[PDB]
């Protein structure tokens, strides 16, 4: 019957999530919620209904028997503490990125899990789920180019806040494609490069945009991922495979087209949040129906949770360096293979 | 709240809202079905693991005050006696196209509905509910294009089976397109008049396929409308709306796109089953939370289910006289505003 | 040696040929034109700096006898006089549409080039010289989708003149379209239809535009052609060819693509000469070199002149009565097989 | 009157060029022609037809006074020499790529033009004048996407011959590029630096293939290349450039779509050949017109074949070195401004 489920972090995604299971997704409950603003978090079982003693943190929600599973969804920096608690409350875990804010802290819910002896953490990466990726992973799969040897893609946003800095154009924005990458064509970084264009006009003058971050993977593959936050015209991912024999590309959201004042177009999105709302709808419907069947988890792992931990770690460095950085990359475990 | 939901008739489509209910959307659960083959209705308790109640009929499950609303799944031509028990025992009632096999049919439903004072019956028209379809809807609604003045549609299907007739060509394909277009341009039908291409070599030599159906209607815009149900490549859904001063369309389904041996291609779907499926999810989804807010429902109407049966009607008319038909549609009942 | 060309008619058709003839084709010289208003004749051969004669009429150019072809490029109705003048003059003739304003006076010329005794005349319907047309007839001919079953296609124009009238909508835009299709798919036109939707916004109230035209051929295929020359948004030519096993469709003109504002978009034209400029280079050159290496003509024929005109008439005939008109179809004569 | 050419080197191309003078453009005939295969040469001036004198050598061909012009058309390493003993003759040359084998051989072309004092030399970068080309320079020009910041492009082939070394990748194909993308943004090459990923199975082991080219710009626009010779699906060039405030890509050659067997497809070129053919036309067109109305050549010059001498020099710099390597370009004469 029912999953139930307790939220950490009650921020707008925490009640996007919420609203989510609560009015949209089969076989679970929201039942707890916390922090901090012991108020607001009030407010959200308020607002959405809810059936939910309002705990006033993790170790106490993480307390109660009666939950099964949890969404950690508060400050990034925050969320390795509350998914190595729950580990050993051995609790399910549902983390928003990041996993951990350093590659040693996903280390540390890595080894943890690893204890536990079975996966309960699943990562919210949900790109994966997206059914244009799942399109050009099964492709790959069916051997459809043959070896892929080349990936070109890019990551646009109309234009970023005050507070965004150079930095989080790989750890908050090329994640995403850090993790999605390696997944796809099942290959390991190696290493990374970042080459800055002329400065956007469009750009704070404590912003470098855009940049180009070129990736090698063992086997080989050159990834290059243009980013540009700062792009005007919409919220925009492209990614092509070049393989030996063909090449496949990830199509464009779906959009009415217009003839009209002689032009032929299609709709760009302009809201991000429009981009991949059906992808979080089934990783979060995956996360409960997983539990109810396999007992653990399905998606992105806690590993998975590492490499882009470390991937983007690299970037910032080459970032920094302005040379070709080494990807510092444990072989991987047994408990994840 | 937990709607609780009867189903008539447990075959393909019902089996499939039953596991939607079951293990996919919000709010509601089977706590009945009946079916003319009871034993099979049995096995579908057991497949999808119910907590609900067999019985031989309609009456009895009508009976059970434990059943808040129900779907009519059954045989196309049994719809009408479930639907019309539904409304007398007052419950809501989602029914699969079609409502009624006669415009006859309709009315009794429609009036019957009229004198319960509000909407019990949602007819399950699933395009309106179709993001492209929405968006056509917005784009014209939002004057993008101006006055719609022509449409010209297909609904083509790679192939069907021997007991697929002439006359189904309007009354189950063409149907679809009947209902969702006067809801797109907010007009009534006025005429139509078939058309016979020469028959596809893909077609049994007893159906007449393809077909070209010209509707017209008050205001004056012309419909062209392509169906070819054997015609080989694919399920193909086009739709075009020519405005005074642009023209609006729908957009392929989502698909990768692929380079490899001289073409540059995208995929047509196969199965007609895949070119709707979020459509379905919404339109029921849509009905569990209109009842539980609005104690009423919002999809397509009864009276959407009259304007159907008549329109195909005089389709049918046409296809056989080869000659303009009128559409006689009565005046739409204050009620259905 | 150069092809000797005369011009009869020299306003904007008559200076642009004889500018690709002067400038841009190979083979052929300007060696005597002709007008009516005899300042602009001498005028022309000034702006193209032309060692030509200029005349004071047909019958005089006609006369030089180092003319070895001309080109009738004059108002409409005089087409007809000069055209059978020149067969009489033994001349090679290329006419621009139309060949004559009645389908009699096409029969007239087609007899006195069989008297003649060989292929003098060349209507300058330059849509099967098209590159994309020339690709449609090839897949055609390759039976890549199976027999054509149904053809639909457009021809739109932003605005039209005050001076443009209803029968024009098929007389001088929908007979190109006349024209290419019935050479794609060989066969014979028997039966066409008019429906009219409400006038555009766009239209002055003496117009009727838009319109459909239902066209069928002796062979079964179904044309539904819509035609808007008020459509605002561009000049716009789609054709599409439905086959038994698959749908072949011309291609939007090349544009570079554009992302800005929140639109993926292409370029449509907006005004007709920059659709098919690439056509009529390659038809005038036709024209010379079929001449040189085979003594007569090789485009379209005094007999396609024919077949236009009786189509055109019958959908003329559509529009007053509203009713399913007969194309009166002569046989075609050996001679143009 | 008509510009008199002489060929030197009747192979393919040499062939192709006498074809469309011969035949297809206006203004010129070739008068002489010249290659080291004597009975080539003489079946040349037969197969077309040619009022042509063979000459034994270079020599004597730019020795005939009745030769205006000449486009050299020979084996690669003999262009410098023809080029320069044209230039004393004061000749106009046309010059296929390249210009000369090094640096070097530019500069001394360089040097012997400017003492003519005027534009004699045309080099055959035909990319200038394709249409798709044509466009986005004007997109550009007009400031529709603002800056350029990036340029994203691919140079495709579907296989290459055992002859074809890992340095012909950057000196025979990315060459083209070289050329284009300066003229296109206006500014100057800096740095290079080349990345090899995994080796296709489709490339000879004695090449490397693909490969990722990395240029910048003085200007800070930086450019990413691949070039893959072996991709086996076609040939395939692919240019998209993006600004501050929008994307401009250049369009797919045109064809004809098709709906068939479960895809939506268009053609890709299998053939080189025929991907600039139009390009080829209007830049000999150019170099006949420009001559004959101006008295000097205007296409790339000596200098863009300097350009792209020094930047190609560079590239194979960079494929040795595996590091950012220096594009040493000396300052553009005052004599090509
Ligand atoms: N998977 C995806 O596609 C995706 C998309 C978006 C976000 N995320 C991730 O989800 C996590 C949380 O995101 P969010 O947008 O929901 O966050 P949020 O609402 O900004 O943060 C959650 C709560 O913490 C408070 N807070 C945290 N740090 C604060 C500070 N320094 N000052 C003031 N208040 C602070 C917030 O208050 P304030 O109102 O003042 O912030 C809010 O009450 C992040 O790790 C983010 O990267 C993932
Ligand atoms: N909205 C849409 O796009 C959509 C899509 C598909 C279907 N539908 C509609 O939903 C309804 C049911 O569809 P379905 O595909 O689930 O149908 P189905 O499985 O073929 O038929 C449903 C039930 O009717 C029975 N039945 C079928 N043919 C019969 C006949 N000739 N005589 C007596 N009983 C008969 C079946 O018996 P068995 O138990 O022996 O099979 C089954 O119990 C139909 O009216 C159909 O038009 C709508
Ligand atoms: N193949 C195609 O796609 C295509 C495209 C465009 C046109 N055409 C055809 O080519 C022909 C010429 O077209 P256009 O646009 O060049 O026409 P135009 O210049 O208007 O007509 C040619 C000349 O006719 C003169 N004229 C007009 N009315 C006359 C009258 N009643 N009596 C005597 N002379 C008269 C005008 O004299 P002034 O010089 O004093 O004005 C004009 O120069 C047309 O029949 C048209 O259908 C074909
Ligand atoms: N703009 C463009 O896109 C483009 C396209 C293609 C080529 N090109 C350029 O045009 C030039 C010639 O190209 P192509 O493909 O036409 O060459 P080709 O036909 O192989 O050679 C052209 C001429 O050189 C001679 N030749 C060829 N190989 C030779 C060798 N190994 N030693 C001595 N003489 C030799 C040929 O005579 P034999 O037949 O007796 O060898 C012929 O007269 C090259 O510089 C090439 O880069 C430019």
């Amino acid at each position: 019957m029912s999953l139930r489920i307790g939220v950490i972090g009650t921020g707008k995604i925490g009640k996007e999530h919420i609203n989510r299971i609560t009015n949209k997704l089969s076989g679970a409950e929201i039942v707890a919620v916390t922090s901090v603003n012991q108020e607001a978090a009030q407010k959200v079982v308020e607002q959405y209904q809810l059936n939910a003693t309002v705990y006033p943190n993790d170790d106490s929600l993480l307390a109660d028997e009666n939950v099964d599973a949890v969404l950690v969804t508060s400050w990034g920096p925050a969320h390795e503490s509350s998914v190595l608690k729950a580990i050993k409350a051995q609790k399910y875990v549902f983390c928003e990125k990041p996993l951990a804010t350093t590659a040693e802290g996903c280390m540390r819910i890595v080894e943890e899990e690893i204890k536990v002896g079975k996966r309960l953490v699943q990562v919210g990466f949900m790109r994966r789920y997206d059914s244009g990726y799942v399109q050009l992973k099964e492709a790959l799969d069916n051997h459809v180019i043959g070896e892929p040897l080349m990936i070109h893609c890019a990551h646009r946003n109309p234009t970023v806040g005050d507070n965004y800095t150079t930095d989080m154009a790989v750890v908050d924005t090329l994640v995403h494609e850090i993790d999605v990458l390696h997944w796809l064509v099942n290959d390991d970084y190696e290493s990374v490069q970042v080459i800055y264009p002329k400065k956007s006009k469009n750009a704070l003058p404590h912003l470098k945009d855009p940049q180009i971050v070129v990736i090698e993977t063992k086997g080989g593959i050159v990834i290059n991922a243009e980013i540009y936050v700062n792009c005007k015209y919409g919220y925009d991912i492209q990614c092509e495979i070049v393989g030996e024999d063909g090449i496949i590309k990830l199509p464009e959201p779906s959009s009415i087209s217009l003839r009209k004042e002689g032009r032929f177009s299609t709709d760009i999105l302009m809201d991000w949040q429009r981009r991949f709302v059906a992808a979080y709808d089934v990783e979060i419907q995956d996360f409960i129906d997983s539990i109810q069947k396999k007992g653990e988890v399905s998606g992105p792992t806690a590993w998975d949770g590492y490499i882009a931990a470390v991937t983007t770690d690299a970037c910032v460095k080459a970032q920094e360096s302005g040379q070709k950085e080494k990807v510092e990359l444990k072989e991987k475990p047994e408990f994840y293979q």
